């Protein structure tokens, strides 16, 4: 969350920065003339508390001279007791109200509550397709098949016997769906060690207490599984951003310009409440691999490009055709003052769509888990950005290198898989010839 | 479970036979006597109802006739009406008593109650070790670090920051630990499938109902984490096992000759309520992958000897010293008719510890699930193998692959890692030096 100084003009904040931010958010301008209201509340009880223990240590100072003033005491005492309890209170409610208030939009977000206002970025194709039209990208081929269809064909997936074992969108992988799934997990994490990521599999498991410190409200009455052990209750993460952003809480970079940056590249399985049609490109259980970067505040910018930067030459390796947007204000989490995603074409459903997001979280995040940054105190930034979703970057896979008998397996994907085929034919027709 | 018919002398079944394996088992042999005696119960309602059917229409034809039997028609069918509901109950606790019976414990299994008198199968050791010792198998240097003390020196995962995001047992894995779980992964696919195993990557989670079908009681309250979705719960999985064993449920194999065997490398990660000190030895989640095998009821003996012989050569490609033992009786659990464990030699504990367990479960699954082979029923046989838990792999891998400055990479697993380390440095020292 932000800082409470921010709200408060005494203490060098700018309250009308935060109300423009609320308001390019579309949320809640009110919340902040509460907050600096409650802090109000919180000082004048403050002062009240300050004034009877001086009260206090006063009055019991001439009841030690005398050797009435003894019913004073127990009345200041007694009041004490409230304002304690009242100065609790004020405390809590500020927080809780501080807690709804989303970081600062960047200056350079487009403010706007409809994404067709998104920043077109930039846009890249593979040297040898034109444009983005219904043509897989690396075989030229017609894009005749949808990725499931193309999935299907390969026999890589079994959503039938999936959905009957564990509901809605359940599946399994099979054979090269199996092979193509752990080949992006490998390629990914060496893709990001190379460029000096520490490789991290985080747990997918959370105490609920923890969570609550990285993630927003909505998140949990909404997104999250809930486990039951035992008596006890975890949640299982939607990305490995999660427990990774708090693998650092509650310590400090003391000497950031020689310790900063750190660069995870996180992987695990992810976990969402939340999906949706057929197909494994918005399921309730993938992996994915994260980049999650800590920097000193004065170096974020420059980290977020660097990011974003990473995640397009990865697709670039892939030979996948995208294009990065930036975000409008309207839709922007509570946690990110920017965000881009980069949205890959695919072909047979004729528009892009998002495999990556990455977001400047500056010390939103940072300031709730207290990583402290160099010698009120210092935070580091935290930036999260998809590398690959990575049965949602097979469906991307699947489009593009389809064509009449199968599927072209993409050059840098080969060495991953056993045989290193360049090619792997369909085995299943579809209840609907042509 | 077993079939009703078995427990039946007059349908050609065996009590006796079953009594017997109740008490290898060290369970209910009353349980035997109990069951006949409901299912006399429930084929006595039967008659009566049986009965009551051939009275009403009879009834009914005196009735018609004339154009005080009504009376009566009353009076059989509000018996009728009981009998139906008796018949359902008898039915109930007779397939719920049925269901506590464990499966038939094959007559190689050695009969008793205590492990040590697990039957010792087979002893392998790699030809420059020449004993189990506390000596590194494939170094030839002291073990002087057990396989948490090297993965801590190797900064190969985080326990501390686990324990702090996921409670007990939780850990991270970190570099070199990532790189070795993978491999172990890619390894163990590869492995398999050109074995002519299909890969087969499981959901985690599993529909309460489906889940019952092929996992014991005891599994449930004990074992199972259980996820809340909403309003409905699933399960999460404590193998592949149980989501790949009724992946044909309701099949039918009609040509079994030709259609079985069915192989499949299953591949998941796993997730116990019970674990237990320090390590991944034995942690509440890990990945595995699964030998899941599908079988004609002649050949499952035969293929129970394939399956093992799988196993070890795996462990031997790795390099590392093992005992194959032949499980107890009183320590099967109700599925197995007969279990192979692999225990590999961890040289600085000095014991073999398990690594592999291989059950042939015949058709007590296969019944469950309704898993039909060939033209009572004839269903197939189900058997199921650890190929790799892959954390706990990992662990024997430490021990037997350390040296005094760091660890040898097995050498099938070099090609997964990137650079293709022969040896990996420690990075750090342990709190206790010497």
């Amino acid at each position: 969350m932000l800082d409470i100084n921010a709200f408060l003009v005494e203490k060098g904040g700018d309250p009308e920065i935060i109300k423009a931010s609320q308001k390019k958010r579309g949320d809640s301008v009110e919340l902040v003339d509460e907050i600096i209201a409650e802090y109000k509340e919180w000082v004048k009880l403050r002062f009240d508390l300050d004034e009877h223990n001086k009260k206090l240590n006063s009055v019991q100072k001439e009841i030690g001279k005398r050797f009435d003033l003894i019913a004073e005491k127990e009345k200041l005492s007694n009041e004490k007791k409230e304002i304690i309890e009242k100065e609790a209170e004020a405390d809590k409610n500020l927080r809780s109200k501080i807690n709804q208030v989303g970081n600062i939009v960047h200056e350079s977000v487009v403010d706007s509550q409809d994404e067709e206002n998104n920043e077109l970025v930039r846009t890249w194709t593979p040297e040898n397709y034109k444009k983005p039209e219904q043509i897989a990208a690396a075989t030229g081929a017609p894009a005749k098949l949808s990725h499931h269809e193309v999935l299907l064909r390969l026999d890589g997936y079994d959503p039938e016997r999936g959905v009957r074992i564990v509901g809605h969108r359940g599946y399994f992988l099979r054979n090269y769906g199996v092979f193509l799934n752990q080949a992006l997990i490998n390629y990914g994490l060496l893709f990001l060690s190379s460029k000096g990521y520490v490789p991290l599999q985080a747990p997918v498991m959370m105490n609920k207490e923890v969570m609550a410190k990285t993630a927003q409200l909505s998140q949990f009455d909404e997104e999250l599984y809930k486990v039951i052990d035992g008596e006890d209750e975890k949640y299982l993460i939607a990305t490995s951003e999660q427990p990774i952003s708090a693998y650092h809480a509650g310590e400090w970079f003391e000497s950031p310009a020689e310790q900063l940056p750190v660069r995870y590249a996180g992987y695990s399985s992810c976990f969402r409440r939340e999906a949706g049609a057929w197909g494994i490109f918005r399921v309730h259980a993938f992996e994915k691999i994260e980049q999650f970067v800590l920097t000193e505040p004065e170096k974020s910018w420059e980290e977020f490009d660097r990011m974003i930067g990473c995640s397009e030459e990865f697709y670039q390796s892939l030979g996948l055709p995208y294009r990065v947007v930036g975000i409008v204000s309207g839709e922007l989490n509570n946690a990110a003052a920017k965000k881009y995603d980069l949205e890959a074409w695919f072909p047979f459903q004729q528009e892009y769509k998002e495999l990556v997001s990455c977001s400047n979280c500056t010390d939103y995040q940072s300031r709730n888990l207290e990583i402290r940054c160099g010698i009120e105190k210092k935070y580091v930034h935290c930036l999260n950005s998809t590398l690959s979703a990575t049965e949602r970057t097979i469906c991307c896979i699947l489009e593009n290198y389809q064509k009449e008998d199968g599927l072209v397996i993409p050059e840098v994907l080969r060495k991953y898989i056993p045989g290193e085929p360049e090619f792997i034919p369909y085995i299943k027709e579809l209840p609907k010839n042509t």
